[PDB]
């Protein structure tokens, strides 16, 4: 089946888009406003961009994030396990503070003012790189990582190397779905190349 | 535990982020050389943006994706679940075609001249929007979708809806893993709004 994108409305577009693409990695910022309120608000369309410098992008709509994100020039990605995947869904609610309103408890970073969520199984602490306007109601938050939170369990700071095995992020599907991560799989890129035809 | 990024290398910060960020979506891009070449190479560093217009980014590394994108801005994004899902793992290794040499049939898009791969679940036909340099080693590429394949089977055309119990990607998680979307969870967001504090 083939359905052309300029027949549709956006509406019809969002859907195709968000049930075809996944499952996709959720971002849960916390930001800050003028008044040192803490605001949380998951978004997955998102992923990393680099490491050199290591940058990630957000696409966001015109909640408060992206006003926080201004002017503060600082946030937090907070990673969905499981401990906070119900809490996440409701920051995403219409509403004030999100944190306060689904009981999120708050732990300072360390090298920067916004803090993280306290249950949060990893979190990058982050600095704005650069905002890129999408439309007048959309815009593309380029972030950079300065540093990363773990709970203890998830990482061999010995090995600089994430539990990949403890790690059980949520991901985002279309609809109001999520695929746990409890169902892996391991294939390996060989270094014996197939050369069939 | 707390780790800064300034004290890492290029490939800690690789492993940080991606064993930090997941599971992430899988782009298995196909695209058209000067000779009518077809190229096949995954991407994860890869998501949606928007919808209006539908654009999505892939982070690229300067394999022949970029030259063959930049040059016919045209190319196919081919989702991924199990049954291309070896022979997509075959293509990121270091080759020459790689649907040929790992054993994808190649079948012609609609509104584009890059052929999508016949064994895919859904993929998008699509434009090249822009790209935006991120080194001179690595590029970001904003394609537009300008329509999409589906199996029969995974589309409901006359709700325009992806049957998103059907289709079950598979997510890339750190190191050489990946997640099966077969453990499932509906979250809703609700209309009635917690007011915990």
């Amino acid at each position: 089946t083939h359905i052309a994108m300029s027949g549709l409305t956006n509406m019809q577009k969002y859907w195709l888009i968000t049930g075809s693409v996944g499952p996709r990695p959720i971002a849960l910022v916390t930001s800050l406003n003028s008044e040192g309120l803490c605001n949380a608000a998951p978004y997955s369309a998102f992923n990393y961009m680099g490491e050199d410098p290591p940058l990630f992008v957000i696409a966001v709509d015109h909640k408060d994030t992206l006003k926080n994100i201004i002017e503060r020039e600082q946030f937090v990605v907070n990673m969905v396990d499981e401990r906070i995947a119900e809490r996440m869904v409701l920051c995403g609610s219409d509403f004030i503070s999100e944190a306060e309103a689904v009981g999120f408890d708050l732990t300072p970073s360390t090298t920067i003012d916004v803090p993280r969520i306290t249950d949060a199984p990893i979190a990058w602490e982050c600095k704005l790189y650069k905002i890129i306007d999408f439309s007048k109601q959309r815009s593309m938050v380029f972030g950079e990582i300065v540093a990363m939170y773990f709970r203890e369990e998830l990482i061999d700071e010995e090995k600089l190397r994430v539990r990949v095995d403890l790690f059980q992020p949520y991901g985002r599907l279309g609809g109001p779905n999520y695929c746990r991560t409890t169902d892996r799989v391991r294939l390996t890129v060989p270094t014996f190349l197939p050369s069939a035809g």
